[PDB]
C-alpha cells in the first residue's frame, strides 16, 4: 500500500509509486527520474498514463519496454495541463532526465515535489521565483550538518588531474570507472576527454547512454574496448580481485590500473579535503573513492529551503525511523526561526 508522502492531495496523482499495484483513485503516475528505487514496478505490461521528462521516457521505452501509447513526455520550464491541473517540470540537478514537479492545485495551493535533487542557487531564478509554495516534498538524503562534500567542479578537477598525471607517467596504464545506474557521467567523460580517448563499455551500458540526449555522444563512447583506455565496469567489480581479473582480459596491452569509485558521502569526508585524497593500492592497482554527489549537501539544502519559505515540509528520504524523523523536524524548525518565516 502506497505511503502518504507519495500522494498529491486534491489530485488524481502519485509520484514514484509503481510498486503498490493499482493505486485507488490514481489517474496519472508521475516518475521523477530513472533510478530503480523510484521506477520499481514499471514494465511492458504497465497500462496507465506515465508522465515524465523526454529522457526518462526514452529509458522507459528502450530499457523497460513500456509501450509508447502510455508514455507522456513533457518539456521542461513549460506550463502544461494534465487531467485538468496545471503542472511544470524543472531540472533537478540530479541525473540525466531528473525533474522536480510544481503542481498548481484547483483550490489555490501550490506544491513543489523535488524528486531527488542537488539544490543550487540557479534554482532561485527558475519559474520558482514567481509564486508562493505551500507544501514542499523534500529530498532529505543528507539532512544533517555532518554531511559535507566539495562542488562537482572541484571533484572533476581532481579526477582529470589525477588521471592525466598517471597516464602521462605510464602510457601503459588503464583507467577504470565504476557505474551501477545513470548519473555521474561527467566523471568518465571528463577523464576520457583529457586523455584523448573514447569510453569503452558493455553493449547494455552503451544502450542506456544512447537514451540520454548528451551532445556529440557518438564522438565520446564505444563498445570496442580494445580501442579505448578508459573502461566502464559495474561498481561491484571495483575491488582488487575484480580489477586483476579485468587486467588479464586486456591481452598485455596494459600493466597498471587506476580506478575510480564515485560514491556520495563517506565519513572520510569528516576529516579529509579533496586535495588530500589518496587511493588504496595493491601492487599495480590503485582505487580512488571520490565524493561526487548528485544530492544536496546540508548547507545547499538549508539555503534552498530558507529561500523558498514553504509553509509545510514533507520529507521523502530517511522516513523509516523515529530518530531520523525527529532529527529532520528539529532542523526544519531551526531554519524557520533563523530566517523568520
Ligand atoms: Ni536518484
Amino acid at each position: 500500500t502506497c505511503p502518504f508522502y507519495k500522494k498529491i492531495p486534491g489530485t488524481g496523482f502519485t509520484v514514484d509509486a509503481f510498486q503498490y499495484g493499482v493505486v485507488e483513485g490514481c489517474t496519472a503516475y508521475f516518475l521523477t527520474h530513472f533510478h530503480s528505487d523510484h521506477y520499481a514496478g514499471l514494465s511492458k505490461h504497465f497500462t496507465f498514463p506515465v508522465y515524465c521528462s523526454e529522457i526518462t521516457g526514452n529509458l522507459l521505452k528502450n530499457k523497460l519496454h513500456v509501450q509508447e501509447q502510455y508514455i507522456h513526455p513533457l518539456p521542461l520550464d513549460t506550463e502544461c495541463i494534465v487531467n485538468g491541473v496545471k503542472v511544470v517540470l524543472l531540472d533537478a540537478n540530479h541525473c540525466p532526465g531528473a525533474v522536480m514537479i510544481l503542481f498548481y492545485l484547483p483550490n489555490g495551493t501550490v506544491i513543489l515535489h523535488t524528486g531527488d535533487f542537488r539544490a543550487d542557487p540557479s534554482m532561485e531564478r527558475s519559474l520558482l521565483a514567481d509564486q508562493k509554495v505551500h507544501m514542499l516534498y523534500l529530498d532529505t538524503t543528507y539532512c544533517s550538518p555532518e554531511y559535507t562534500f566539495p562542488s562537482q567542479q572541484e571533484v572533476i578537477r581532481f579526477a582529470i588531474n589525477t588521471a592525466f598525471e598517471a597516464v602521462t607517467l605510464n602510457p601503459h596504464a588503464l583507467v577504470v570507472c565504476g557505474t551501477y545506474s545513470i548519473g555521474k557521467e561527467k566523471v568518465f567523460l571528463a577523464i576520457a576527454d583529457v586523455l584523448g580517448s573514447k569510453v569503452g563499455m558493455s553493449q547494455e551500458k552503451y544502450k542506456t547512454l544512447q537514451c540520454l540526449n548528451i551532445p556529440e555522444i557518438n564522438s565520446l563512447i564505444t563498445t570496442d574496448m580494445c580501442s579505448s583506455l578508459v573502461h566502464l565496469l559495474p561498481m561491484m567489480q571495483i575491488n582488487f580481485k575484480g580489477l586483476q581479473s579485468h587486467l588479464k582480459k586486456c591481452g598485455g596491452k596494459y600493466n597498471q590500473i587506476l580506478a575510480f569509485r564515485p560514491t556520495g558521502w563517506t565519513h572520510s569526508n569528516k576529516f579529509t579535503r579533496i586535495a588530500d585524497v589518496i587511493p588504496q593500492t595493491k601492487g599495480n592497482i590503485s582505487i580512488y573513492g571520490i565524493p561526487y554527489s548528485e544530492h544536496s549537501s546540508y548547507l545547499e539544502m538549508k539555503r534552498f529551503v530558507q529561500w523558498l519559505k514553504p509553509q509545510k515540509i514533507i520529507p521523502t528520504v530517511n522516513v523509516g525511523t523515529w530518530k531520523s524523523r525527529s532529527t529532520m523536524e528539529k532542523y526544519f524548525r531551526e531554519w524557520k526561526l533563523e530566517a523568520g518565516y
